[PDB]
């Protein structure tokens, strides 16, 4: 697609810090923008829709080439349609906002330039943040998390893809999400279905995979850790059902792990570390703080500090293994007490040092659930399994949690904030800000 000005774009801006492991740290200013899904495709030269609803102009989108041709995104207005605010170093993402319509979260890339993403490479560094997910009820996800995406946005790969980083193009997760709606500088009209639940949305014929590094996935009731690996490295287009993930009839059927060695606390036992109030380890009606180390030997390690008080990831006991740390040992044993092979079968913590190794965009979002209902996070999943299923209980929701239009009605002005995003040397983003 090309991109179009009717609407200006003006990225939010936000800062963040890069630490030295001499003990300082030095601000940097970066700035977020909106996935492609959330704008106005339109004809390049008038107003006319190009995708409206759940369907694609039959005329301007006869086919994915021709599409892409005639049709271009154009600018947000961030607060007013989007409700996506930043200040110095925080951002924060309301769930749903009203305008001329509804619109539901955000899918945001953290920008090096006003045309380019910031790419972090992880292994050997660590990543801080902050977060309130107070205002996160049972079925809500505000993620923070990695990809391996193009820092251009696949325009150099992809010269019909004029529109690039600065409108939000080039993203690609473990799912291959087929409901993309531009991939490889083509549309995704070709095998369009709309969805039955999201007057907004449906699933090509195309998908877009690569590698993903779940950092946080998180309501007030549940947390989870997670790396992705693909056979493929970064950014890669696929085709129907080899796809896999979420937006197939086969999840476990393409090139990226879209299950993940996930630690969720709740999950491996220990179900008073994190929720509502005082009753817990970790308060999420408060701020906390997020800490997460790429070890060079390609585990991953984790603490929390809140109100002063430091906790390692909780030590979990699974088959064999013992500890707190990510590493082989718990992946294995976690698919031998849980079940699945999706993980090891995509070549495990040794194929997912090749993303850390490697440039990864920064993602923050806020989404609920039109597949799962967000259950596998915070609740019994499968609904029919009960707490005697090794990892069936992730979290205190009830099974009937997260229908998206039973949240969006109840819990409109839900929200998520995260700040004071620091990035350094392992050991190094404790230290004082500059
Ligand atoms: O695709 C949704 C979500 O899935 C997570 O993997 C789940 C999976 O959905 C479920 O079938 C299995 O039983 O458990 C795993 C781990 O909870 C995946 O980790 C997420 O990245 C993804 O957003
Ligand atoms: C949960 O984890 C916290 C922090 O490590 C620990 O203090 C507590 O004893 C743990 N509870 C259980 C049941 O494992
Ligand atoms: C739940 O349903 C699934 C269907 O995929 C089945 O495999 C499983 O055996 C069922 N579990 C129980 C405890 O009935
Ligand atoms: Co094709
Ligand atoms: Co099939
Ligand atoms: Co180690």
């Amino acid at each position: 697609q090309s991109a179009c000005t009717l609407q200006s774009e003006t990225h939010p801006p936000l800062t963040w810090q890069k630490c030295s492991s001499g003990g300082t740290c030095t601000q940097q200013t970066g700035s977020v923008v909106i996935d492609a899904n959330w704008r106005w495709t339109h004809a390049t030269n008038s107003s006319t829709n190009c995708y409206d609803g759940n369907t694609w102009s039959s005329t301007l989108c006869p086919d994915n080439e021709t599409c892409a041709k005639n049709c271009c995104l154009d600018g947000a207005a961030y607060a007013s349609t989007y409700g996506v605010t930043t200040s110095g170093n925080s951002l924060s993402i309301d769930f749903v906002t009203q305008s001329a319509q509804k619109n539901v979260g955000a899918r945001l890339y953290l920008m090096a330039s006003d045309t380019t993403y910031q790419e972090f490479t992880l292994l050997g560094n660590e990543f801080s943040f902050d977060v309130d997910v107070s205002q996160l009820p049972c079925g809500l996800n505000g993620a923070l998390y990695f990809v391996s995406m193009d820092a251009d946005g696949g325009v150099s790969k992809y010269p019909t893809n004029t529109a690039g980083a600065k409108y939000g193009t080039g993203y690609c997760d473990s799912q291959c999400p087929r409901d993309l709606k531009f991939i490889n500088g083509q549309a995704n009209v070709e095998g369009w279905e709309p969805s039955s639940n999201n007057a907004n949305t449906g699933i090509g014929g195309h998908g877009s995979c690569c590698s993903e590094m779940d950092i946080w996935q998180a309501n007030s009731i549940s947390e989870a850790l997670t790396p992705h690996p693909c056979t493929t490295v970064g950014q890669e287009i696929c085709e129907g059902d080899g796809c896999g993930g979420t937006y197939s009839d086969n999840r476990y059927g393409g090139t990226c792990d879209p299950d993940g060695c996930d630690w969720n606390p709740y999950r491996l036992g220990n179900t008073s570390f994190y929720g509502p109030g005082s009753s817990f380890t970790l308060d999420t009606t408060k701020k906390l703080t997020v800490v997460t180390q790429f070890e060079t030997s390609g585990a991953i390690n984790r603490y929390y500090v809140q109100n002063g008080v430091t906790f390692q990831q909780p030590n979990a006991e699974l088959g064999s293994y013992s500890g707190n740390e990510l590493n082989d040992d718990y992946c294995t044993a976690e698919e031998a007490e849980f079940g699945g092979s999706s993980f090891s079968d995509k070549g495990g913590l040794t194929q997912f040092k090749k993303a850390t190794s490697g440039g990864m965009v920064l993602v923050m979002s806020l989404w609920d659930d039109y597949y799962a209902n967000m259950l596998w996070l915070d609740s019994t999943y499968p609904t029919n399994e009960t707490s005697s299923t090794p990892g069936a209980v992730r979290g205190s929701c009830s099974t009937s949690s997260g229908v998206p239009a039973q949240v969006e009605s109840q819990s409109p002005n839900a929200k998520v904030t995260f700040s004071n995003i620091k990035f350094g040397p392992i050991g190094s983003t404790g230290n004082p800000s500059g």
